[PDB]
């Protein structure tokens, strides 16, 4: 491909939105070391603050993405194909719908902890909340790598 301003602001997009993945990672590997050693009750607040943290972020993140491809067509000069476009689409829409049930979870285990349920109760719903972020965060990383493919067979 040649050099040009659109690229760039793509290419930065991509460090931006990788950074922020870096940094919460450590929550998200935080978090699982933390549930391994089953720390007590009064440091489990801890890691629901450290999950919402990791999930407010990425909806951010998925929010700059769509963006991402909305710049991408309107400065790309030349024929683009129409199903990597919709492909990429697509999953961000699967992040859509699965990010709900991260959502979810994260409200419920917070209005257990008002109501004042069980230690145990409370750790099972943040380890389980932990994985389904793994299965949201890999919809995520591919689409990310789909950006780089595209860009550079210009």
């Amino acid at each position: 491909m040649t050099s040009d301003y659109i690229i760039e602001q793509i290419q930065r997009k991509q460090e931006e939105a990788r950074l922020k993945v870096e940094e919460m990672e450590r929550k998200l590997e935080a978090v699982k070391e933390a549930s391994k050693r089953g720390v007590s009750s009064d440091q489990l607040l801890n890691l629901i603050l450290d999950l919402a943290d990791i999930i407010t972020t990425l909806i951010q993140i998925i929010e700059e993405s769509n963006e991402a491809i909305k710049e991408l067509i309107k400065n790309q000069k030349g024929p683009t194909s129409d199903y990597i476009i919709e492909q990429i689409q697509r999953d961000q829409e699967e992040a859509r719908k699965k990010v709900e049930e991260a959502e979810e979870r994260l409200e419920r285990v917070k209005e257990a902890s008002k109501r004042g349920v069980s230690s145990d109760q409370l750790l099972d719903l943040i380890r389980e909340l932990a994985e389904i972020i793994e299965e949201l965060i890999r919809i995520i990383r591919r689409s990310n790598e789909a950006i780089k493919e595209l860009i550079k067979n210009q």
